[PDB]
């Protein structure tokens, strides 16, 4: 059977941060593809730059994809709603839903888990500055980034090189994302 | 007067620690280039490969240029002849030295750092897993890679992507360098 990532996130910006988790989890579980996908609508910058910041960012991985299937579902995003979508529009694939340790800790405290564990298998991964403790835990490489950190260095000129994409960078300077 | 950052290495590969640390150094300190030199010649990949890596690295950064003075010396690489000859073919430039804990630590316990202080401003920067302790000690994004960690990555038909940029690993490919 294909194997499916499946990585959810804001993405306001995607950073280098999600994608070497992305990337890591890929090897170790010979994933076939990971899709992105940004959550639908602190000022949360509009979905459709989100997307477009993600498609910029994975273009260059031949692995990596984009979903915009929560972003047009309307409304706030739930993660048994994504992964049923998923599982309707890829029937035969096996889904690897990627997560990092804190939104994992998340997850375990607030939703119905055991559920979303028949929907696909969960690959908790590593973050800096958190704790990782039919579920797989993963060292991925250790980068302290944050989208936060880049809002917060966009919004005071400080530069975002090497925290995102050249994309991403190029992408925040031309719409003036953050200030 | 003109504010020249310089940034040496072995870059085999050059990495995004490595070009996150100077993109911090060049804001903090309002430097308008970067020179990043790489080291004259475990096995040392050729220097043009290094040097060339270092170029398409660097390519992006509108401040960031390449030295290739080190390389063409020839023979063993001293931080007094590097900071000499960039003296010598910057005359009316201020040198900014940047280094990071574990080659900081090395300058200050094995070379007559009071000389090399009067040829440039040393700016001293963090590395995750080491202690930083006319020099200025700057927090640059914590980012836990190193050129190791990719060569052996790199052996082992494991990514490097999101750790060097897509230029590297790209080059890191064709070239077949660390298998
Ligand atoms: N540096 C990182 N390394 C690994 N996983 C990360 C990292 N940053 C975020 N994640 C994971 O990415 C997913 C989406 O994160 P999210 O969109 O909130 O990004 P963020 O960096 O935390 O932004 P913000 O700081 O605004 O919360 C989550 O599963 C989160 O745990
Ligand atoms: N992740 C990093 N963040 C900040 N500085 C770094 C980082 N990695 C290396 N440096 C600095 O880069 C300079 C050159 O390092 P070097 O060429 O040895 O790279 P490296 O990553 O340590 O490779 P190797 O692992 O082969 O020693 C030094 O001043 C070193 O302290
Ligand atoms: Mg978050
Ligand atoms: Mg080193």
């Amino acid at each position: 059977r294909r194997r499916l990532g499946v990585m959810g996130g804001t993405f306001d910006p995607i950073h280098n941060g999600h994608l070497v988790a992305a990337s890591e989890v890929a090897d170790r579980f010979a994933l076939d593809e990971v899709i992105f996908v940004p959550t639908g609508q602190r000022k949360v910058s509009p979905a459709e730059h989100r997307y477009l910041m993600t498609v910029i960012a994975t273009a260059s991985n031949p692995r990596f994809t984009v979903s915009r299937a929560d972003i047009d579902r309307g409304g706030a995003t739930y993660t048994v709603d994504t992964l049923t979508d998923l599982r309707t529009a890829h029937p035969d694939a096996d889904l690897y839903f990627i997560t990092g340790a804190d939104a994992l800790a998340s997850i375990l405290s607030w939703e119905n888990w055991e559920q979303l564990f028949t929907l696909a298998k969960f690959i908790g991964v590593s973050r800096p500055g958190y704790e990782l403790s039919g579920l797989s835990l993963v060292e991925v490489p250790a980068l302290a980034i944050s989208s936060t950190d880049c809002r917060i260095r966009a919004g005071q000129a400080r530069p975002i090189w090497y925290l995102v994409p050249d994309g991403v960078v190029q992408y925040v300077a031309k719409h003036r994302l953050y200030s």
